[PDB]
Protein backbone atom coordinates (compact mmCIF):
# COMPACT_ATOMS: atom_id res chain seq x y z
CA UNK A 1 0.00 0.00 0.00
CA UNK A 2 2.06 3.10 -1.32
CA UNK A 3 -0.54 6.35 -1.62
CA UNK A 4 1.12 8.92 -4.48
CA UNK A 5 1.71 12.13 -3.71
CA UNK A 6 1.34 15.13 -5.89
CA UNK A 7 1.46 18.20 -6.51
CA UNK A 8 1.40 21.03 -9.64
CA UNK A 9 4.22 23.57 -9.05
CA UNK A 10 4.28 25.03 -12.42
CA UNK A 11 2.84 25.28 -15.96
CA UNK A 12 4.08 26.28 -19.52
CA UNK A 13 2.91 27.09 -22.76
CA UNK A 14 2.88 24.89 -25.46
CA UNK A 15 2.37 24.78 -29.33
CA UNK A 16 0.62 22.04 -31.30
CA UNK A 17 -0.22 22.89 -35.41
CA UNK A 18 1.13 26.97 -34.76
CA UNK A 19 -1.73 26.86 -31.69
CA UNK A 20 -1.05 28.38 -28.15
CA UNK A 21 -2.31 25.74 -25.09
CA UNK A 22 -1.32 26.02 -21.66
CA UNK A 23 0.24 22.52 -20.04
CA UNK A 24 0.38 22.06 -16.42
CA UNK A 25 3.63 20.23 -15.23
CA UNK A 26 2.25 17.57 -12.33
CA UNK A 27 4.92 16.36 -10.28
CA UNK A 28 4.34 12.78 -8.72
CA UNK A 29 5.62 10.77 -6.40
CA UNK A 30 5.62 6.74 -5.13
CA UNK A 31 7.26 5.44 -2.91
CA UNK A 32 10.94 6.61 -4.01
CA UNK A 33 10.45 7.12 -7.42
CA UNK A 34 8.94 10.83 -8.78
CA UNK A 35 8.53 12.24 -12.41
CA UNK A 36 6.46 14.79 -14.29
CA UNK A 37 3.48 14.34 -16.25
CA UNK A 38 2.39 17.28 -18.37
CA UNK A 39 -1.27 18.04 -18.49
CA UNK A 40 -3.32 20.33 -19.90
CA UNK A 41 -6.84 21.86 -18.61
CA UNK A 42 -8.96 19.75 -21.12
CA UNK A 43 -7.64 16.25 -20.10
CA UNK A 44 -8.51 17.32 -16.39
CA UNK A 45 -11.91 18.22 -17.07
CA UNK A 46 -12.07 15.00 -19.38
CA UNK A 47 -10.89 12.91 -16.02
CA UNK A 48 -13.60 14.44 -13.72
CA UNK A 49 -16.79 14.21 -16.03
CA UNK A 50 -15.85 10.52 -16.40
CA UNK A 51 -15.05 9.75 -13.09
CA UNK A 52 -18.39 11.94 -11.93
CA UNK A 53 -20.10 9.77 -14.44
CA UNK A 54 -18.75 6.73 -12.57
CA UNK A 55 -19.53 8.28 -8.93
CA UNK A 56 -21.74 10.65 -9.38
CA UNK A 57 -21.97 11.34 -5.70
CA UNK A 58 -18.80 13.02 -4.67
CA UNK A 59 -18.22 16.44 -4.32
CA UNK A 60 -14.89 16.84 -6.29
CA UNK A 61 -14.78 20.41 -7.56
CA UNK A 62 -12.81 21.46 -10.27
CA UNK A 63 -12.22 25.31 -11.92
CA UNK A 64 -14.26 26.73 -14.59
CA UNK A 65 -14.65 25.89 -18.42
CA UNK A 66 -15.75 28.53 -19.87
CA UNK A 67 -13.87 31.93 -19.26
CA UNK A 68 -14.55 35.13 -20.50
CA UNK A 69 -11.32 36.85 -21.34
CA UNK A 70 -7.71 36.18 -22.10
CA UNK A 71 -7.30 32.63 -20.68
CA UNK A 72 -3.56 32.99 -21.21
CA UNK A 73 -3.59 35.48 -18.64
CA UNK A 74 -0.86 34.95 -15.99
CA UNK A 75 -3.54 35.92 -12.97
CA UNK A 76 -6.08 33.45 -14.22
CA UNK A 77 -3.72 30.59 -15.08
CA UNK A 78 -2.01 30.53 -11.88
CA UNK A 79 -5.68 30.50 -10.38
CA UNK A 80 -6.76 27.97 -12.60
CA UNK A 81 -3.27 25.99 -11.22
CA UNK A 82 -4.10 26.12 -7.39
CA UNK A 83 -7.57 24.74 -8.37
CA UNK A 84 -6.46 21.87 -10.73
CA UNK A 85 -3.84 20.67 -7.48
CA UNK A 86 -6.86 20.67 -5.43
CA UNK A 87 -8.62 18.61 -7.77
CA UNK A 88 -6.13 16.05 -7.65
CA UNK A 89 -5.07 16.35 -4.30
CA UNK A 90 -8.40 15.07 -3.54
CA UNK A 91 -8.75 12.45 -6.12
CA UNK A 92 -5.13 10.92 -4.03
CA UNK A 93 -7.02 10.99 -0.91
CA UNK A 94 -8.96 7.68 -1.56
CA UNK A 95 -7.93 4.49 -2.75
CA UNK A 96 -10.69 4.15 -4.33
CA UNK A 97 -9.62 6.66 -7.02
CA UNK A 98 -6.10 6.45 -7.30
CA UNK A 99 -6.31 2.88 -7.76
CA UNK A 100 -9.18 3.44 -10.90
CA UNK A 101 -7.14 2.89 -14.05
CA UNK A 102 -8.14 6.24 -15.46
CA UNK A 103 -6.35 8.46 -12.66
CA UNK A 104 -3.34 5.84 -12.74
CA UNK A 105 -2.94 6.26 -16.30
CA UNK A 106 -3.59 10.09 -16.30
CA UNK A 107 -0.73 10.32 -13.70
CA UNK A 108 1.30 7.77 -15.72
CA UNK A 109 1.51 5.87 -12.12
CA UNK A 110 1.76 2.60 -14.24
CA UNK A 111 4.47 3.62 -16.71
Amino acid sequence: ESCPSVSIPSSDEHREKKKRFTVYKVLVSVGRSEWFVFRRYAEFDKLYNSLKKQFPAMALKIPAKRIFGDNFDPDFIKQRRAGLNEFIQNLVRYPELYNHPDVRAFLQMDS
